[PDB]
C-alpha cells in the first residue's frame, strides 16, 4: 500500500475450496515472486510446502482465448509457462484475452530440456 500498487492476480493452485487463488501481488511480481506469494496463501493448506522455496516452481501465464469458429466445443485457454523472471505483470501485459496465472512445479513441468 503506497504509490506502488499491487495488482490483482487470479492464480490457480491445487489447494481446495476456491481452486482459483485470488490475490493482490505487486505489479513487479514475477513468476517466482507470485510463486512464493501463493506459497504463503497455501501455507499448510494443501501442504504445498513440500517445496518451501519458490525456486522449484514455474508459474503459468494462461490466457483464455476462446474459439470463434469450431475448434473447441468450449472456450479454450492458451497456457504458457514462465521462467523465474518472466514477470507476472509483464506476462499479464502480453495477454490477448483473459486468463489466470497458474502455480505449478517446474519438476512437474519437466519438459524443459535439462534443469540440473
Amino acid at each position: 500500500s503506497s504509490e506502488e500498487e499491487s495488482f490483482f492476480v487470479q492464480v490457480h493452485d491445487v489447494s481446495p475450496e476456491q481452486p482459483l487463488t485470488v490475490i493482490k501481488a505487486p505489479r513487479v511480481s514475477t513468476a517466482q515472486d507470485v510463486i512464493q506469494q501463493t506459497l504463503c496463501k497455501a501455507k499448510y493448506s494443501y501442504s504445498i510446502l513440500s517445496n518451501p522455496n519458490p525456486s522449484d516452481y514455474v508459474l503459468l501465464e494462461e490466457v483464455v482465448k476462446d474459439t470463434t469458429n469450431k475448434k473447441t466445443t468450449t472456450p479454450k485457454s492458451s497456457q504458457r509457462v514462465l521462467l523465474d523472471q518472466e514477470c507476472v505483470f509483464q506476462a499479464q501485459s502480453k495477454w490477448k484475452g483473459a486468463g489466470k496465472f497458474i502455480l505449478k512445479l517446474k519438476e512437474q513441468v519437466q519438459a524443459s530440456r535439462e534443469d540440473k
